[PDB]
């Protein structure tokens, strides 16, 4: 099932490669995706250990990309956080 994770859990996943971020409470495991992503690694890693809902939704991307994104959900905001 979804691995319920607090901001903390993501905040801990932020290293040179080790990259997690949040896109509407849902935690996206982009550590692999860095190298796949047409928008590169740097950006995602910079957003790492935080809610990048902002950056995804503000960049806007594409329906397809919005829907591709789901494949990287590992977790979601702790029921106290959420
Ligand atoms: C987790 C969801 C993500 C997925 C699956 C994803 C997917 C993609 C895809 C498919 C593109 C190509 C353009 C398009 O068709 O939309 C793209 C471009 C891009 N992405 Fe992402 N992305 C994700 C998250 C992010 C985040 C959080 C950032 C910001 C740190 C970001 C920054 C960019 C940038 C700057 C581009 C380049 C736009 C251009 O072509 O000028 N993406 N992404």
């Amino acid at each position: 099932a979804v691995k319920y994770y607090t901001l903390e859990e993501i905040q801990k996943h932020n290293n040179s490669k080790s990259t997690w971020l949040i896109l509407h409470y849902k935690v996206y495991d982009l550590t692999k995706f860095l190298e796949e992503h047409p928008g590169g690694e740097e950006v995602l890693r910079e957003q790492a250990g935080g809610d990048a809902t902002e950056n995804f939704e503000d960049v806007g991307h594409s329906t397809d990309a919005r829907e591709l994104s789901k494949t990287f959900i590992i977790g979601e905001l702790h029921p106290d956080d959420r």
